[PDB]
């Protein structure tokens, strides 16, 4: 089994890693083994003097605080966004652009970005007056929680993977990670995309040239957001599993809504679902516009990702036997 797991991990730098197989082979530890592999490959243990046992202990605890019973927002998703961010960081157009600390920030933000997700949306938590929505005053409720948990876990026994960073490095990493994870709040999508467009319009090359924090952090925010919305750009066997998982999670939120006598949210009604038309809409109004802009920023590095996305759209279009539009307006606008 150890030999087979290592053969799968050989694809860690490739778009389309068999992350589900890795989850099976690791005894459901895809986040831990993927993060460890990535930390080794990028020499981040040596650079930031992170003891290996400390890394593993944090990683295992982080992974335990992802909910295994939640169908999509679980440790397998987290592992995937980590690995996708890892690949995007190595695109040719960004060679030598980011420091090691910025790289660590992006990867760490990706690892914690959904930790302790309950499998229901921000709008559900707000509308049911949940404890979390009360704690966070209705704004980026989940994302503020993921951050709080991700950092609090560093305080458990032998979990402080940032113990040998300088005070300035810790502060700077924490500021970046907060900015990145808050930008994963889906309601920020349109503003993020607008800002990414504007940056592409004024971009300078030599490989991209990024002069200031503001431009660098924008690119990292968008990167991780692209990684979070990367499933439809993956090989179709992977995409299809991610779609089945997200619909299961949504339909479960619908069932909770139904039991409380609430109006069933768009995309959450298992009795009135249009899975394939809804993916086509998601790709057309959200994922293709974002990834086309990312592809411009890194031109021509992301051409194959775009082509896969377009092929994957045709497949869902071809398997069709209020809701999309209401879901989009409520989810991706401020
Ligand atoms: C198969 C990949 C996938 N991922 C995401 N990601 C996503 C969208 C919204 C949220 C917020 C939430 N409701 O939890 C979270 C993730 N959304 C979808 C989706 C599904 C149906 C319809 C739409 Cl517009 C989007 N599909
Ligand atoms: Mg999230
Ligand atoms: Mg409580
Ligand atoms: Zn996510």
């Amino acid at each position: 089994q150890e030999d087979v797991l290592a053969k799968e991990l050989e694809d860690v730098n490739k778009w389309g890693l068999h992350v589900f197989r890795i989850a099976e082979l690791s005894g459901n530890r895809p986040l831990t083994v993927i993060m460890h592999t990535i930390f080794q490959e990028r020499d981040l243990l040596k650079t930031f003097k992170i003891p290996v046992d400390t890394l593993i202990t944090y990683l295992m605890t982080l992974e335990d605080h992802y909910h295994a019973d939640v169908a999509y927002h679980n440790n397998i998703h987290a592992a995937d966004v980590v690995q996708s961010t890892h690949v995007l960081l190595s695109t040719p157009a960004l060679e030598a652009v980011f420091t090691d600390l910025e790289i660590l920030a992006a990867i760490f933000a990706s690892a914690i970005h959904d930790v302790d997700h309950p499998g229901v949306s921000n709008q559900f938590l707000i509308n049911t007056n949940s404890e979390l929505a009360l704690m966070y005053n209705d704004s980026s409720v989940l994302e503020n929680h993921h951050l709080a948990v991700g950092f609090k876990l560093l305080q458990e026994e032998n979990c402080d993977i940032f113990q040998n960073l300088t005070k300035k490095q810790r502060q700077s990493l924490r500021k970046m990670v907060i900015d990145i994870v808050l930008a994963t709040d889906m309601s920020k999508h349109m503003n993020l995309l607008a800002d990414l467009k504007t940056m592409v319009e004024t971009k300078k090359v030599t490989v991209l040239l990024l002069d200031n924090y503001s431009d660098r952090i924008q690119v990292l925010q968008n990167m991780v957001h692209c990684a979070d919305l990367s499933n439809p750009t993956k090989p179709l066997q992977l995409y299809r599993q991610w779609t089945d998982r997200i619909m299961e999670e949504f339909f479960r939120q619908g069932d909770r809504e139904r039991e409380r006598g609430m109006e069933i949210s768009p995309m959450c009604d298992k009795h009135n679902a249009s899975v394939e038309k809804s993916q086509v809409g998601f790709i057309d109004y959200i994922v293709h516009p974002l990834w086309e802009t990312w592809a411009d920023l890194v031109h021509p590095d992301a051409q194959d990702i775009l082509d896969t996305l377009e092929d994957n759209r045709e497949w869902y279009q071809s398997t069709i036997p209020n809701q999309v539009s209401e879901f989009i307006s409520n989810t991706f606008l401020d």
